[PDB]
């Protein structure tokens, strides 16, 4: 199998460890993990094009979208490859993420080694929400916490 | 044009911005940047092999090696893809890196996005110290800064 980490980092603290794991490359990626330190309730969760953290999580860049697409949830067939959903929160602030993923992958044109995944502020509405922003952010609002994706062993 | 950069930090007052450029696939890759708040004189500076920094810079592993090669310095035939030397810091206890090399890339099998650069508290012997270490680790010691080599805009 290939695999790939990343430790989220923001202010709170939020705090997350996310794995990645894809058997075959034409295969799905499952992703696993926890993130604490959030509000309860639903958060944006996407890899972002850039893993450039120089001056923060905005140094990111917008959502990966290697293929030119409009925003969506991960079950859309319009949406960008790093369009992951929400991950949801308890009271405690625990957000526990298992995720399997076939549009992401960790190799090939669609690989997010060395980009960035981002935690956000608000839900994500998938982009079925009223306006166009819901088109090209999902309304998720700002970055809580984010970190490079690795490889790992 | 490929381009990457990364954002080291360590458990004290280390912190670095390093960039990564290459012009052609399989031509040389310019690194610079900056390392502040480390000791003056030489300091190790390679790719390791994860880009997993879960636990720290531990996590990331041996020098990053593919070919299954001995330590040595950037200028050696026998080295490992990771072994970028020393940066040297001043007495501010600041080291300006400017490095070329034609080892590393950020393309193919010898690419380094999505792995750890780590900044060492010691000078690396380029693998000529005459000990067994030498030829391994350089003897460049503790960790003090490291960070996940991210896809730059
Ligand atoms: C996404 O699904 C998973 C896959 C593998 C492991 C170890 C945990 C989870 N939740
Ligand atoms: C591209 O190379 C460089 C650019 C800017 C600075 C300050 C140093 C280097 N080596
Ligand atoms: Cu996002
Ligand atoms: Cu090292
Ligand atoms: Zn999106
Ligand atoms: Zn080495």
């Amino acid at each position: 199998a290939t695999k790939a980490v990343c430790v989220l980092k923001g202010d709170g603290p939020v705090q997350g460890i996310i794995n990645f794991e894809q058997k075959e490359s034409n295969g799905p990626v499952k992703v696993w993990g926890s993130i604490k330190g959030v509000t309860e309730g639903l958060h944006g969760f996407h890899v972002h094009e850039f893993g450039d953290n120089t001056a923060g999580c905005t140094s990111a860049g917008p959502h990966f979208n290697p293929l030119s697409r409009k925003h969506g949830g991960p079950k859309d067939e319009e949406r960008h490859v790093g369009d992951l959903g929400n991950v949801t929160a308890d009271k405690d602030g625990v957000a526990d993420v298992s995720i399997e993923d076939s549009v992401i992958s960790l190799s090939g044109d669609h690989c997010i080694i060395g980009r960035t995944l981002v935690v956000h502020e608000k839900a994500d509405d998938l982009g079925k929400g009223g306006n166009e922003e819901s088109t090209k952010t999902g309304n998720a609002g700002s970055r809580l916490a984010c970190g490079v994706i690795g490889i790992a062993q």
